[PDB]
C-alpha cells in the first residue's frame, strides 16, 4: 500500500504546516501537524476542556463506530517550545492520503496549553519519530508509521514541504519526479528516539564550505534550524545590521536586508536554503526589525535541522531495519 497527501502552510510565513487525517466511521477529517519530533498521534476532541478550544476541529469519539476507549491509558506530552497537552486514548481507524490504518492509538486531549488553543488552524499532532518516544502509559503505543509500515510498498516516507506553498507527504514510495539529481542518504542513530544524523558542514552565501559535523534531528514540527552559537554567528555576520537580541529571544535583522543563503552538508551532497526562506518577517507588527530562521542551539542541548532546512529539501525518512536519512535537491 501507499498514501498521498498535500501538506499546507498555515501562515504566511511557513509557522507549521498541516495535513489533512481521516479518523474513525464515518470519517471526521482534521487538520493535523505531521512532526517528524515527536511520536503521538494526539487531537483536539469532544473530551478538551471547553475554555481551551477556540476554532479547532475537534475528533468526537462517541460519533465513530469503530472507536474503541483504551482502558486506562493516558497520556501527557511536553514539547521544546514549552507548549503541552494530556488526555486519555481511544483506538480507531485512521486514514492519510488514502492509507488505512486500523487500531491506531489516537490520543485525545484533555487538556491544552495556550499555544495550541491559540493556534485555531492546528486540530492536533501526527508524530513520526521512533515509537520509544510515545507517552502513552502504562503500554507504550506505536505511530502511525510504525503500524502501517509492514503494508507499505516500501518501509518508508518522504517530506516534501513547500516555500510558501503546499507540499506533500507520501508513504510507502519515493516520487522520483519530485526531486532532482540524487537522493544522498546518511546513517541515523535511533538512541534518543529522533531521526539523529550528522551533518557534514556548511556555507554561507557563496562562502568556502566548512567541514565540521553537526549532530542533529530532522524535525517537521519545529519551524527553524537551530545550530551551533558559532555557525549562527558566522551566518548572521554576513548581514548588516543583524544582532542577537535577549528582549526577543534570538537574531533579528532589518527587514531591508537581502539574506544570503545557507548550505548545509549531507555526506558529499550540498543543499541550499535560499536567503528568503530564513526570513520570519516582522518581530511584531510594522516592526522594521524582522526575526532569523537560523537561531542557536545552544539553550536546546541539541541541533535541530526544522523547516527551514528541511523544505529546501526531498526528505526520505527511510525506516528499514537500520533506519537512514535521505536527502534531494529539489
Amino acid at each position: 500500500s501507499t498514501g498521498s497527501a498535500t501538506t499546507t502552510p498555515i501562515d504566511s510565513l511557513d509557522d507549521a504546516y498541516i495535513t489533512p487525517v481521516q479518523i474513525g466511521t464515518p470519517a471526521q477529517t482534521l487538520n493535523l501537524d505531521f512532526d517528524t519530533g515527536s511520536s503521538d498521534l494526539w487531537v483536539f476532541s469532544s473530551e478538551t476542556t471547553a475554555s481551551e478550544v477556540d476554532g479547532q476541529t475537534i475528533y468526537t469519539p462517541s460519533k465513530s463506530t469503530t472507536a474503541k476507549l483504551l482502558s486506562g491509558a493516558t497520556w501527557s506530552i511536553s514539547y521544546g517550545d514549552g507548549s503541552s497537552s494530556s488526555g486519555d486514548v481511544y483506538t480507531d481507524t485512521v486514514s492519510v492520503g488514502g492509507l488505512t490504518v486500523t487500531g491506531q492509538a489516537v490520543e485525545s486531549a484533555k487538556k491544552v496549553s495556550s499555544s495550541f488553543t491559540e493556534d485555531s488552524t492546528i486540530d492536533g499532532l501526527l508524530g513520526l519519530a521512533f515509537s520509544t518516544l510515545n507517552t502513552v502509559s502504562p503500554t507504550q503505543q506505536k505511530t502511525f508509521f510504525d503500524n502501517a509500515k509492514a503494508s507499505l510498498d516500501s518501509p518508508v516516507f518522504t517530506a516534501d514541504l513547500g516555500y510558501h506553498a503546499p507540499g506533500t507527504y507520501n508513504f510507502g514510495f519515493i516520487d522520483t519526479t519530485a526531486y532532482t539529481g540524487s537522493i544522498t542518504y546518511t546513517a541515523v542513530s535511533t538512541k534518543q528516539g529522533f531521526w539523529e544524523w550528522t551533518s557534514t558542514g556548511y556555507a554561507v552565501g557563496s562562502g568556502t564550505f566548512k567541514s565540521t559535523s553537526i549532530d542533529g534531528i530532522a524535525d517537521t514540527g519545529t519551524t527553524l534550524l537551530y545550530l551551533p552559537a558559532t555557525v549562527v554567528s558566522a551566518y548572521w555576520a554576513q548581514v548588516s545590521g543583524a544582532k542577537s537580541s535577549s528582549s526577543v529571544g534570538g537574531y533579528v535583522f532589518p527587514c531591508s536586508a537581502t539574506l544570503p543563503s545557507f548550505t548545509f552538508g549531507v555526506g558529499s551532497a550540498r543543499i541550499v536554503i535560499p536567503g528568503d526562506y530564513i526570513d520570519f518577517g516582522p518581530i511584531s507588527t510594522g516592526s522594521s526589525s524582522c526575526f532569523g530562521g537560523i537561531q542557536s542551539s545552544a539553550g536546546i542541548g541539541i541541533n535541530i535541522f526544522g523547516d527551514v532546512a528541511l523544505k529546501a529539501a526531498f526528505v526520505v525518512f527511510n525506516g528499514a531495519t537500520t533506519p537512514t536519512l535521505g536527502f534531494a535537491s529539489k
